[PDB]
């Protein structure tokens, strides 16, 4: 619990889990999952939510090391928990169709409810749909998706930020006025729109670029990020509301964002209310 050295990841050459010290600062055995009780669920049985997960665990640092990352299970499973409880189902997809990669070192191992939720969706995480197939026949005007979920963790920084398929999903989302839900580094995916000013003026919270700049000092990552998603989002007309993290969330129209994995629970409450209130419109 003292060591600040990146912990070697045995499965991959020159790849590192977060240091023992960082892990003891940024992870816990149980989540702060709460308030996930909705007396008036959605029972319509139509509306699903599209989950776009990270297919890659190893993120290339500026110093040549791999950060052993993925989707952060708290940023992922907690919003999914509230929405599952609120009545909604999920399809899970990655860009390649390869298994969704979690930061299992951030999993709360003593959390029955979260462990429960993961297990309910484990077959889908372990063998997800391929996004290109989802995009073919599952979107359009007649889509059964009421929203898109793009979970966080640094794993979101790979593939998603310039996938032309994430682009099609975001354009669909906006065109059909659907919910877009994301947190932490998830919003890096909104960069897939390229030079489409689709998002101009939108207000979001996200993980601060500045925090990413400091966490390698406690060995959380084995190097620094090769680029800064916050400023680049800023460059496409996004207003970033937050310089720090408090696990807060914000909704601008149908854009729902959380500042960090800590925003996990809150995002779930915010999204649940928004979606429940709209299938009762």
């Amino acid at each position: 619990m003292n060591d600040k050295h990146p912990t070697p990841d045995p499965a991959e050459d020159n790849a590192f889990f977060p240091s023992a010290y960082s892990l003891s600062q940024f992870t816990a055995s149980k989540s702060d999952l709460s308030g996930a009780h909705y007396p008036t669920p959605y029972q319509g049985g139509r509306w699903k939510i599209l989950v776009v997960g990270a297919d890659e665990r190893y993120l290339m640092m500026d110093n040549g090391t791999f950060f052993s990352t993925g989707n952060h299970p708290v940023a992922t499973l907690l919003p999914m928990y509230h929405l599952d409880k609120a009545g909604f189902s999920f399809d899970i997809a990655t860009l390649s169709g390869n298994p969704v990669k979690f930061e299992w070192w951030a999993m709360p191992r003593e959390d029955q409810e979260v462990n429960g939720l993961y297990s309910k969706y484990q077959s889908s995480f372990r063998q997800p749909l391929k996004l290109s197939d989802v995009i073919e026949t599952a979107l359009g005007e007649d889509s059964d998706y009421i929203g898109v979920f793009i979970p966080g963790g640094h794993g979101a920084l790979m593939g998603l930020p310039d996938s032309q398929e994430v682009k099609a999903v975001l354009q669909w989302a906006m065109k059909q006025n659907k919910f877009i839900i994301s947190l932490c580094h998830g919003p890096a995916a909104f960069l897939a729109v390229g030079d489409d000013p689709l998002f101009a003026g939108y207000k979001i919270v996200a993980f601060p670029d500045e925090m990413d700049a400091q966490t390698p000092s406690i060995g959380y990552m084995p190097g620094h990020l090769t680029w800064k998603f916050g400023e680049q989002l800023q460059a496409i007309g996004f207003e970033l509301l937050n310089t720090g993290i408090s696990g807060q969330v914000f909704q601008d129209r149908k854009m729902l964002t959380g500042d960090s994995p800590l925003a996990g629970n809150a995002l779930g409450q915010l999204a649940a209310k928004a979606l429940l209130a709209e299938v009762e419109q």
